């Protein structure tokens, strides 16, 4: 795990990591989930494995806390699900934050990016709304929901821009493969 950029955004620290998010000391971690929180691939399924020792469990419970906070068996971009992060509780990741960004396949456009805005906020203002003061978030989308990481990057850097409050005061992107995270540096240090 190694910290790349730090930089003040409002009354945040924002950092830049490389790493396992499972690993991150941040209070809650933002899943990368699809609309129905099945944990079968990418991070989504990494975060479930690290919570609960097994995937499926880790969906099971999702399923059951979405139902309870949402009503239904899904979420739209910008609804958040909060899950007890379970293993993760004894390194201090006290929740996992279940957010969905939309699917580029390789295409952008206006659409896509506000989805994807209001998937990197929603996190944002959950933290706040339950006083969590860190939190981390993965770059939602850029696996194989196949969004351009530039521009992924670049929204999530929108989101916490945006953001205002009193009770979050640490933010991080955690990018587990070097390349990628070398790649999210560049916009972090054009835009920052």
């Amino acid at each position: 795990m190694e910290v790349l950029f730090e930089a003040k955004v409002g009354d945040i620290t924002l950092k830049l990591a490389q790493g396992d998010i499972t690993q991150y000391p941040a209070k809650a971690i933002v899943n990368a989930a699809n609309k129905r929180l099945e944990h079968g691939g990418g991070v989504a399924y990494a975060i479930a494995k690290a919570c609960a020792g097994d995937a499926g469990l880790y969906t099971e419970i999702s399923k059951k806390a979405m139902r309870e906070q949402f009503g239904r068996d899904y979420i739209d971009h910008g609804e958040v699900v909060v899950t007890p992060a379970m293993n993760l509780e004894e390194r201090g990741i006290k929740y996992v934050f279940h957010t969905v960004g939309p699917i580029c396949s390789g295409m952008w456009s206006e659409e896509l990016k506000e989805k994807l805005y209001k998937a990197f906020l929603g996190p944002l203002e959950k933290a706040e709304e339950m006083g969590v003061e860190s939190i981390a978030f993965p770059a939602v989308s850029a696996g194989i929901y196949g969004c351009d990481l530039e521009k992924v990057v670049e929204t999530f850097l929108e989101a916490v821009k945006n953001f205002k409050g009193s009770a979050v005061k640490e933010v991080a992107l955690v990018i587990y493969d070097r390349k990628s995270a070398e790649v999210a540096l560049k916009v972090f240090e054009r835009s920052l």
